[PDB]
């Protein structure tokens, strides 16, 4: 409807004439509403903002020896350092159990192995090294903590720059299973100093696997770290994406008047990997892909794409439209879910699942999945939303693909739905699919065009939390809603209520799936 | 450099509001949005006999969980609000030896007073009225030793009558009642040349006709009715004011205030907490005698009772007294009980999680039941109580659905609803069906408003000091009350109806529901 866009937009234009009145400085907003009434391996290019640049910042990796610092959580800074992204004077400390002498060896061995060896970077590595330290401790010792804290007060102090204190990112490359006692560490022990500084704590996935055990990370963090100070961080959500989900739709009236029930026939947001599991069934087999990539990472991407309008692009605005929009979604059932699990390929060169030494044999974990979204509201009721996940499938592929409702009538056979596009694996791409006249010379000659409307991921992120920007990271309220959504349908599954098709590693995924969705208002294109 | 822009902030919050509520006038709801989103000498309120003579307040079990975190606290409130005499003296009576008796007044007490700014700056000042008394609840020379303690505050009273005033407040397990009132009664009694003697007894008042009728006559011997005080800590004075006067001063509600006119009546008592890891105790109390015997039953006196005499309060309570005395014994077929289980999020562990409560337990936290009530009145009128820990929402209202008018309006109308809700905030209100401007088939239901003081607690302490007992269960009252009940708990203790499990924070078991619809109620 467009009158619920124009109240929204009245209501917003009220507030904004209420804003450039109280520009001449709430008991004064009360009066004004009734009035209103009565009417090559080149040098590093520093990008860095100028805050940035003038206090210190130190970066504490905990866990840098574990397979996620070592290969991915270093390589990240490592890139972002030859993005020109990290500030001048920065500090990074590895923190971890095991003794280590030479130290200089542990970075060259630990951790420069697994640097990005490419031309225009590999040249940079010895000059990142030195930004770089090394720090024995356990994650719960009172004096370990002491300890580093006076380490960083030192070279926090020898900056070279105008502001005193020190920025300080603590990142988690743990299990969950210590963020706790980590968190209450750096609060007793190495907080930022008082003269300034700020204090973020990125975390890892898994934040629970359910309603219950997810709150209970949330309980056991929040005594220490506000929604402020606490990322939660999902490696596969970048900007780029972010952006053409919200620009492309909020800057926009024609994409902005057209989102809504009246004119989409059906939503999906489709994520394939054509990788498998294998060797991975110690962490993959409890998780399920549902809790692995659909809970978390599917979910937020469906709350930016169906929120409703925030009042401006602040970050904790767009969070509470995100949250807002989830509480509009029906928990899933397990009638609108279809479930596979993966075989071994028809040319025998990928073993299935259940192929491997580290899942169980008689294992019922699903390796894909398909199911149906209902959003009761105003703007999405009666529209389909279709979540898709699969491991072992036909190609890799990350996209939100929207059907627009078919306009029958008058060009008939001689038009089709039009259609958005908004890809990011393998590659970006955004577009839309129209009907236009093709030069000749009858009405009823068309054409099916597409109009192109168009650090990676992972690094994106790690910025965005230097940056304090938490758009794009899941909040405390925004999880607890999210899991409320899938747990009743995880717990029907755990009790068996419903079961995985079987499909050849390397297919599409269960012929069911695909039925289910042209089931649930898709047509072919 | 101040460029804070928390206006933006408040905005955000008004623009939430709007939304979320999504009224055709912007503009007035702002307003009232914006004024309801918003130190000083005491003024002595009290009246003219509180001012006369010495006042003493004792409360006994001083550094108990009671009367640190509410008795003393409440006090506190009522000091700052000028409804205590300015003289007043206060005794914490307890067993356990204190070395330093500052320390106790700023470490158990002070602790758990209001932290708002306009009372913090009168914590101090209170401290000065309150004195800790270490001694036995039994011993009759502890209560002589109290005697002489009090006396000589008493007797520096430097107003113009003479003795004082003495308020006990028993914030005790009621097994030690009887031994204090006797104590009290050789040992500590107001002087001979003036003042009054109230006692204030904590529930349970008994679990059962026999053990409540036992107690009863156990303090009878000491305190009169006029003395004795069994206090309700939930029933407010404004609920109890919207009961009263709405109807009674009102030919309209007057009118329309029995069978004649009223399809159901429903008292609800929720809240969203469980037991708090005291289920043990919980465990040999249940709802029913917890909050549905005592505090939903006054409630329904005061809804039900016909016209008292006056508005004096042995009149009320002979009312009330009336009314329970037509009540049939609920029966089994007509309750439906509930027993939680833990919440999604688990910050409400399941009621048989609780360690300290034993394998095995059926003891109820929610229930459901119809009263009905035998009189020219109210009879065939279903009366549904309904109370529950670990539910959806923290709610305390009676809402009266009144007979639908099939004709002429037939599905363009629905049944008048008269609510009067204390919790969370007071509310009193009535849905009737209206024209809508713009056909006479077009219709809306719309609710019309009928309308820091003291809380409910404060109001009751309040009554007490003011010898005003209208909101305190009579003996007699609480007699009938428990012939209401026993018989149901006895076949409840049996075995013979059994609670169905329910998640906490939802709304109770799916056939609490389904009864309250069977039993007169429509939804709208
Ligand atoms: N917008 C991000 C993409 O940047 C990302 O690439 C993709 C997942 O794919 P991958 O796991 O390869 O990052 O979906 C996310 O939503």
């Amino acid at each position: 409807h467009a009158d619920q866009d124009a109240y929204v937009a009245d209501v917003d234009g009220i507030l904004d004439v209420l804003r450039a009145q109280v520009l001449e400085r709430f008991q004064f907003i009360s009066k004004s509403a009734l009035s209103l009434q009565k009417d090559s391996c080149d040098r590093i290019n520093c990008k860095v903002k100028d805050e940035q640049k003038s206090r210190a910042l130190t970066i504490i990796v905990f866990g840098a020896s574990g397979d996620l610092a070592k290969k991915k959580t270093f390589p990240a800074l490592f890139d972002l350092y030859c993005g020109g992204l990290l500030p001048p004077e920065v500090n990074i400390i590895g923190y971890a159990r095991t003794k280590v002498d030479d130290v200089e060896k542990w970075k060259h061995e630990t951790l420069m192995k697994y640097f990005s060896n490419l031309s225009e970077r590999g040249c940079h590595a010895e000059d990142f090294l030195k930004h770089i330290s090394y720090f024995c401790g356990a994650y719960d010792s009172v004096d370990d903590f002491k300890r580093l804290d006076a380490v960083i007060r030192e070279k926090e102090n020898a900056f070279k720059g105008p502001e005193k204190g020190g920025n300080r990112l603590f990142y988690l490359a743990l299990p969950p299973s210590v963020f706790a006692s980590v968190c209450e560490s750096i609060h007793k022990g190495a907080m930022p100093q008082e003269v300034g500084g700020w204090v973020r704590v990125i975390i890892e996935k898994p934040f629970g696997r359910d309603t219950k055990s997810s709150a209970e990370l949330s309980q056991a963090l929040e005594p220490f770290f506000d929604e402020s100070q606490l990322y939660r961080i999902d490696h596969y959500l970048g900007k780029e994406m972010v952006q053409n989900i919200i620009t492309t739709r909020f800057a926009n009236r024609i994409f902005s008047a057209v989102w809504n029930a009246s004119n989409i026939a059906c939503v999906q947001i489709t994520f394939k990997e054509t990788i498998g599991t294998e060797g991975r069934g110690g962490y993959f087999d409890s998780i399920g892909i549902i809790r692995d990539v659909m809970q978390n990472h599917l979910t937020q991407i469906l709350a930016l794409l169906a929120m409703e309008k925030p009042r401006s692009l602040d970050a904790e605005c767009i969070r509470d439209e995100k949250v807002s929009v989830l509480k509009c979604i029906e928990p899933i059932t397990k009638e609108n879910c279809v479930l596979g699990q993966y075989t071994a390929s028809a040319d025998g060169s990928i073993p299935g699942y259940l192929e491997d030494v580290t899942v169980p044999e008689g294992s019922t974990c699903p390796t894909f999945a398909v199911m149906r979204l209902n959003i009761n509201n105003d703007r999405w009721a009666g529209v389909p939303f279709i979540l898709k996940a699969g491991k072992a499938v036909e190609q890799k592929y990350v996209a939100i693909r929207i059907q627009f409702r078919d306009e029958v009538h008058p060009y008939g056979e001689a038009t089709q739905r039009n259609e958005l596009v908004i890809r990011a694996q393998p590659s970006e791409a955004m577009y839309v699919k129209i009907t236009t006249k093709v030069p000749g010379g009858d009405l009823r000659q068309t054409h099916q065009t597409e109009l192109d409307l168009t650090p990676d991921a992972y690094e994106s992120l790690i910025n965005d939390a230097l940056l304090g920007n938490s758009t794009n990271f899941v909040r405390k309220d925004e999880l607890d809603v999210a899991w409320r959504i899938f747990t009743p349908l995880l717990h029907q599954i755990d009790s068996g209520e419903i079961k995985p098709i079987p499909y050849q590693a390397g297919t599409r995924g269960p012929k069911e799936a695909d039925e289910f969705i042209a089931n649930n208002g898709f047509k072919h294109q």
